[PDB]
């Protein structure tokens, strides 16, 4: 009965220059075609354009970590392959608990290029940041970074970045549960 992924997209991460290895997710490309959209292209631009290269530069534990800013690296920064924002599409999916993707925003109708991998169930972005995908493989990665040491403003005191990242087709489109990663 769980929203359908159609795509997956990987991540090779590394803090500080050693590698931590590869974070799997999972798109739902028929519950939100043009938000998985866009992520997908972006993870498929090569470096300054798109996530190669970037940093999750907000990292706060026992909530979330964030990334996606590949045009400032602090938050402020980010587009879309639609222009610099674009709307809400729908909140069909809440932030069901740790290892769901969602979009950053600064409110109402403004998704760029930031994302944010839940590590906690929470609740009180729901209708708020549209949820587009969940993690499938490599969630003690993202704990690895949830966990790893911080500045001052929930920043990693060694750049936690994208080495690589890329597109992987999916056969059929299967089902997942509406529940946690483990």
């Amino acid at each position: 009965k769980g929203p359908k992924v159609t795509d997956r997209v990987y991540f090779d991460m590394e803090i500080g220059g050693k590698p931590i290895g590869r974070i799997v997710i999972g798109l739902f490309g028929k519950t939100v075609p043009k938000t998985a959209t866009n992520f997908i292209e972006l993870a498929k631009k090569p470096k300054g354009e798109g996530y190669p290269g970037s940093k999750f530069h907000r990292v706060i534990a026992d909530f979330m970590i964030q990334g996606g800013d590949f045009t400032r690296g602090d938050g402020t920064g980010g587009r879309s392959i639609y222009g610099e924002k674009f709307a809400d599409e729908n909140f069909k999916l809440k932030h069901y608990g740790a290892g769901w993707l969602s979009m950053a925003n600064a409110g109402a109708d403004t998704n760029g290029s930031q994302f944010f991998i839940t590590t906690v169930k929470t609740p009180w972005l729901d209708g708020r940041h549209v949820v587009f995908g969940k993690i499938l493989e490599g969630m003690d990665v993202v704990r690895k970074i949830e966990q790893t040491e911080k500045l001052p403003g929930d920043r990693p005191k060694q750049d936690v970045i994208i080495a690589a990242s890329g597109h992987i087709a999916v056969d059929t489109p299967f089902s997942v549960e509406r529940e946690a990663v483990v």
